[PDB]
């Protein structure tokens, strides 16, 4: 794998494109995302200061809400970029305005998954893959930059919040949508993150969380009395993708079980299809197993994902059964981006045409921009071989 080795592919130039015309390519894109036309480019937004120096947030443009996600990503796309500035102010606000640090909140621990431009949650709730990344990202600027004090101190910040997020006892208390009780954000048997902590449907996954990549990060560096957990978690992700993408299509649903079987949530029950969070999934196993090496079905799903897709040449639906059938929408380039991802395991040669697919794509405007966007900038630095394991 590329971190025993420190080689990674660079799919863009393995398709024949030149590395001046790669840094070409990911520096437009982040301009525009971060710093193009604040009505229909970009998707940061620089929102003054306090006493830790400049806030700003990734924002879903189209709900003019902030997501978990979106800042999660963000500090995950600048640190691969090496862009502190931009990654502290970000930071800088999660921390200030959606870290929950009261212990007698049932949300102690964890980051408000939407919260408005002022700072007033909609959900005081996570999004457990959120949680994820800005641990991972906080690992990655410890690597690169060293640990600063107080909230830069990312070292210390990613092991408290891992910690907690394993080791979080149940909490009923008061929040923004009433008394709600909430649990740990991994199951401590299955070893496999939650969709919700929220104890009404705790007991549930998403294949889109799962991120052994990164629980391999976790394995080296966290508290040393977590670290066979996370090591454990690796595995049970690796077979939990072998059990929840269907034998045919490699698609995923986007809520599970974690027996590998799709969820349907009450409020949501077309959530057994592939949507959304689904998209995300095969980046997950074959960033995984480019990185580690260790998903032995990794290639094989990604072939039959990527081929798949073939069969929806001119034809291309963003939300499908799991057997292939389409169930609406039109192409997206966060869909093109994610199947590019799918090259870091693919075998078969088709892949060229996915990442030459996204290559081609121009970054996103309009309403839509956010979901869009940062799975695009994703997907640039994966298939640049520019996002990397920083472990510290
Ligand atoms: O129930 C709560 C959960 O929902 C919550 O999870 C978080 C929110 O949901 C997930 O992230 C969102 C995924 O959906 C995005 O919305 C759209 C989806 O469509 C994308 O593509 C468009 C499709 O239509 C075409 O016509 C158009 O051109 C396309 O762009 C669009 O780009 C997206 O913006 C949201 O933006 C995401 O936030 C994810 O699970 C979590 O973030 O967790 C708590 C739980 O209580
Ligand atoms: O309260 C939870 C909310 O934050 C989301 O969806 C699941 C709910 O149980």
């Amino acid at each position: 794998g590329a971190v025993a080795t420190g080689e990674y592919r660079n799919l863009f130039a393995e398709i024949g494109k030149s590395e001046i015309d790669i840094q070409r390519k990911i520096d437009e894109a982040f301009q525009h995302l971060f710093y193009g036309d604040a009505k229909d480019a970009a998707v940061y937004y620089q929102a003054g200061g306090n006493e830790n120096g400049p806030l700003a947030y990734v924002y879903d443009v189209n709900s003019n809400d902030v997501r978990s996600e979106g800042m999660s990503y963000g500090m995950m796309i600048t640190v691969q970029m090496d862009k502190k500035a931009e990654f502290d102010a970000i930071w800088n606000w999660a921390k200030t305005y959606m870290y929950q640090d009261s212990p007698t909140h049932p949300a102690f621990g964890y980051f408000a998954w939407s919260m408005r431009r002022d700072g007033v949650a909609n959900d005081d709730m996570p999004a457990p893959d959120g949680e994820e990344y800005f641990v991972t990202a906080l690992y990655f600027a410890a690597a690169r930059w060293g640990n600063g004090e107080g909230i830069f101190n990312y070292q210390q910040e990613a092991d408290t919040i891992l910690s907690r997020m394993r080791h979080r006892q149940v909490i009923t208390g008061p929040t923004n949508r009433g008394v709600m009780t909430a649990t740990n954000l991994f199951h401590p048997e299955e070893a496999q993150v939650r969709f919700t902590p929220d104890i009404n449907n705790a007991d549930h996954t998403d294949a889109s969380y799962h991120l052994p990549s990164f629980y391999e990060i976790w394995a080296r560096v966290a508290p040393q009395e977590d670290r066979a957990f996370w090591a454990k978690a690796a595995d049970v992700s690796r077979d939990y993708f072998a059990k929840a993408a269907h034998p045919v299509t490699a698609l995923t649903p986007d809520y599970g079980n974690f027996d590998g079987t799709p969820w349907a949530a009450s409020w949501r029950p077309e959530s057994v299809d592939f949507r959304y969070n689904a998209w995300r999934s095969v980046m997950n196993w074959s960033m995984d197993y480019a990185w580690w090496g260790k998903d032995s079905g990794a290639p094989a799903r990604s072939d039959k994902l990527l081929a798949f897709f073939e069969t929806q040449e001119g034809k291309m639906n963003h939300l499908y059964s799991l057997d292939g059938k389409p169930l609406g929408g039109g192409p997206t380039l966060g869909l093109i981006s994610m199947n590019a991802t799918a090259a870091m395991a693919a075998t078969d040669p088709r892949w060229h045409n996915f990442v030459e697919k996204l290559w081609q794509q121009q970054p996103p405007t309009g309403q839509y921009r956010y979901y869009d966007g940062v799975l695009y900038l994703m997907a640039l630095l994966h298939c640049a071989g520019e996002y990397k394991a920083w472990i510290p």
